[PDB]
């Protein structure tokens, strides 16, 4: 099936007081991918929207248009899409690219038709979208896993040894406002980017090491702060006004997607 | 003499219970025109800055660069100007010129100075800026207030009796995202877009100003169809209507307004018209 | 057929939170004339009781007796009607009354039995009545619509040009607590009343059928509003202010009472 | 040296999570007799004031005329006094009449000048007074204490033993909506309304005075049956008991009140008794 | 039946915005005694358990014992018990003892089983129960109601005539932190506790029983001692008082209840007294 | 500079709505070690007293006695102390004991008199204090932590290696409710009480200290399993965990605590183990 949900946006006077039932409803989202669905989030947050198309028998497309007074998804869109799952493809305005996992994709505005397809149906591809207005076309581009450029980063004494692969980066490529990245955290390290009031963020977890890894991702004003406790494969947006930052019982994954207007804190938490 | 404020955005459960004092201060800008100062809002509404600058003796010019992220204003910005004071002009990058009473200016993306200035300083201009974020640069376009088109529009028998003229408007010109646009009532009406309208895609901004006698209010409706509330208006005051929100407004005598919107579609036609059963 | 519900009184500070379901409950009066049916509010500002009769097939008579602790409704009220339906009529302990449309009636206090009748049933009378605490007898007196004074008021410029007129009026006539009357806004105006020693408006007559009226209540620096229909009423305390504006057009019926 | 203070309605509904300190100060007056002062209080509860007059060198009248839409205090409101201090005299348009402790008057509409004196300084008259909106002149009367009908009733048992005096009666004379009991503690006894009940079309305000020694104190109930909430009272203070609240009181020692009650019938069969069911 | 429920301990400042029905909830027990069952209650003011007792056919026993993380009820808890119904009998050890009506029985640490019993079942028993943590243990003892002793205190004048038995008490008795006794107010007299007091190292648990006649009520008075509340309490109904509040109450005739209290010290001196100038 | 502050207790729903600033305030000792100063809390969550004790210059002693109802400060309760400082010496009833870093001694009940001495005043002992109601005296023990057994638990994988020292473990001492523990995480991990669990018959108390960095941060979480808040420490400051609550941290780096415990069971078995499924 097809469904998208809308969530607004909030001060930080808004949630000083919200309950822990009420933040997961206004910052999180708990189901991503589901076999043969296309879910989807629209936040107020920049307008961005973020989500989990996983194909099984008939392929899918995102086939929203007057929701958006577009003629078509991305008239007035850019997208960015990394695919955590199986092999799969995507063909564009008739045009087929196989995707391997953890391969990436830039489609730019006035791109008419996008279609993604699982070659393996009972090991689907898991194709994680993000996409954001735009008002200029640029080129598409696929992004080879092995060709994305890998930054070691972090240590053991700070538990924070990860790697960072920039996927679609300013200084790499040319695109409106979105910026997406891939960081993996090394056994034995869990924690990451430990505010700007110009852009904002959504961070994807996923690739918990065991079952029983739960995520505590850290929200708020930097001296007025919350958390959210993650599963697997669930999705969390953070307003510009508040910091962003998890922890895990052990090491992880994660996809974050940025915008804002531009596209470049401190120690005194609570 | 420069000031920025910084509103948030609201969901429609989080001002279920405001009352006026916190609706005022979240959706209200006071103050736009002062003499030799530049007053704005940033609003996480889509990220609009909109506000004033009134040049009296020394040339003003917007000079956020590093509070933006940017090297200059406009850098990944569009801007668009209304005069709505005395005979002034603007001045953008070394070229002059001229800006009558209802000049309009529009200036795209990468423009690197804009600089304000009024010819008679006691009858300075008034300008009235709004800027959006902008990806493509699109060319800057003088819209002289002769060649406005007026649309007459309304009756007596519904007080909405108007004329309605077009600056930025998409089917007249290219821009990113913004529409700006002036609307004036006759004598004797007062109701500004009265079957009320939601659009989830866009949001606007009402900036009220040349009201009749110095005793008008202006009672500007903000809220969810159901759940309506309003704030009461000054003369030079302006309202942000969030996207879940309607927006008009009536008057105790006419009054003008300009409006201005932007979103992820600039189409007029993606609007949920409100029946008049509402509240 | 039968209805009297009980509103009570606020203090400005208790009315800051409600929302608009709550304003709505605690000051509007949502059904007034159901044919057939007598409906009333009984608020505790001032105890005033409002509402109205509407006769079809057999006449009506408000028989409230224990409820407020009197032998007969008008023991210790005073009663005021205006009819803004159409032909009926008024017996009073046996003595009937033609009242035409826009007719209006004061019964004095110490009245034993008033019934209301209407002529043709397809098209029946909308009695407006409203009744407050009296001490003294005053004699019942008919308002004709004929011999109302009527005084206009407002221009364009202001959107609020009406005319005002007067079936219950101190200057014109005695009653204890109660003076109401009769506001016609004319064709493109919409703004009404553009006090502390209460009132209750009834609007009605809306031009179009898409009409709606804003009545605004509040402290003068904390307002708030209630959207209304054709035929509803809101309450307005006496710490309140009391202005409405409409998308077009209509009349309303005031009444109001207090210590002077 | 004068003051009159204004207390609004609520509805069960909104005291309902008062704290000590509001209800207090929604419900209590808690200073009302002061050398050389008149301290009033205007509740929209049916439009009450009550109050005192405790003159010591200058007499005094109650002087409100604008202040009630009216010329002068009494053109549209009764008027009902009980001296519980010293030996005092009252003058009404002229006419003097000496007051002793426990003395009472009831004054109609139309009275245009009432003015309270004090013999001893040292040992004033402390005049309680309660006005009432009134439509009909009735006449003048003076209910002196020795002429005042006591009634006892009670038992040990139920640590009610009292004795009632009626002052201002519909079965002994005609007023317009007033009327106006006192009612005194036997010793070892401490309890009044003690089944209570609630009228909806009359509401009643206690003032409690002469404790029997300076310690005492009582706690006097209100609210609806099924939500009460109680205020510490000391001696010489008053409590405005709503139709829709419950009002009795019990004392760690003998006290006594005089109570006063208005409304749209003057009749006492009106109220509700309460079961002893009641959290 | 067996039931224990679990209430948490507040802060005043919790309480203040409580409304009645959250009021009763929080501190009321308002079932204690239900024949054939075992009524408990287990509250983080200093973990007190107290309830009832009732057997009827089959003989009771309190198996708490994985529950609490120990190996039976009483291995590290003290047990004070006072029956209010008819003939019954506990056994210890084996040891059976009867107890008659108002018999009392203080069981110490380390007391592996306490089964009881009831005589009559048409007239059962009323066990009541109260239970506290102990480290040392202390001889058993039988509290025979002949042999408590009594002490009259108060007069009519204040409605406090009562006379004071002494069950459980320091200085008669060993044990761990727990006291029991038992106040029976005089006909005529309904006030308990009434120059009141607020000891900070110690709390108490007041049951209510013996009303008079079917129709008597008792207001229980808690809270800060400026900020007090009140719970309207029927017959055999029990109140657990904070610390750091006030507990009195009045009843509309007289009555009876048991004190339980426990605390780090057991020095009766220790109470900052309240003044009647404050609630 | 003797400081004693009291926080009571709360119910798990009374949190629910606190900001993190009345969460740090009800929860949360900010300042423990003060040169020359006792700072302590008491904490009505089993009447627990914890705190620091710092000499400089002169000998300390903890003078509560009437404040407690008492005569001597352990007349009804026992004492602990963990010495995280530099070399001291404490006197117990006129013998005394040198205590270097990390030593521990436990002090029965009806020990007299406790003076704390420093060697060196530039490096002053930091004597931590807790101290718990008892009623049975057990003989006086010296932990040294020489002696002191040492368990080393955790992984790599799972980010919590660290060690767990025994200092009063009911296996090795008896005591009357209280047990004190320390645990030393390793370079590299952080998390501590990860496979984590709520006990209703106890609580505990969680003092972190000897944060690895100046700018090293640990996070405490408390609250219902399922609802869970946070509070941020610096280093030398303790957390306060209801019974109902869970208590876990996480350090950006790695940091040592001390963690106090008592209840009615002494027994590590009675655990609820709260799975993963949390939030
Ligand atoms: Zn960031
Ligand atoms: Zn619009
Ligand atoms: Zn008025
Ligand atoms: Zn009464
Ligand atoms: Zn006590
Ligand atoms: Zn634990």
């Amino acid at each position: 099936s097809f469904s998208m949900v809308t969530r607004y946006a909030h001060s930080p006077e808004d949630i000083q007081h919200y309950d822990t039932s009420k933040l997961r409803h206004e910052f999180l989202m708990e189901k991503i991918f589901n076999p043969g669905d296309i879910l989807l989030t629209y936040t107020y947050n920049d307008r961005m929207i973020f989500g989990g198309v996983m194909p099984t028998d008939e392929p899918l497309e995102i086939k929203l248009s007057t929701e958006l007074g577009v003629d078509f998804f991305l008239q007035r869109r850019e997208l960015g899409i990394i695919n955590i799952g199986g092999a799969g493809a995507i063909t564009i305005d008739g045009r087929k690219d196989a995707m391997s996992n953890q391969d990436g994709y830039y489609i730019g505005m006035g791109t008419q038709k996008v279609v993604f397809t699982s070659e393996d149906r009972d090991h689907p591809a898991k194709f994680y979208v993000v996409s954001t207005p735009a008002h200029k076309t640029y080129p598409n581009k696929k992004l080879p896993f092995a060709t994305a450029l890998a930054k070691p980063m972090g240590d053991q004494q700070h538990l924070n040894k990860r790697t960072i692969y920039k996927y679609i980066d300013a200084s790499q490529m040319d695109t409106c406002q979105l910026q997406m990245g891939y960081t993996v955290l090394e056994p034995g390290s869990s924690w990451n980017t430990m505010t700007h009031a110009r852009r904002m963020e959504t961070y994807m977890y996923f690739n918990f090491a065991d079952p029983e890894t739960r995520v505590f991702h850290f929200l708020g004003k930097p001296d007025e702060t919350r958390h959210i406790t993650l599963f697997n494969e669930q999705a969390v947006v953070n307003p510009s006004w508040s910091i962003h930052c998890g922890v895990g019982t052990t090491n992880y994954a994660f996809i974050w997607a940025m915008c804002g207007e531009n596209q470049t804190v401190a120690m005194n938490e609570l």
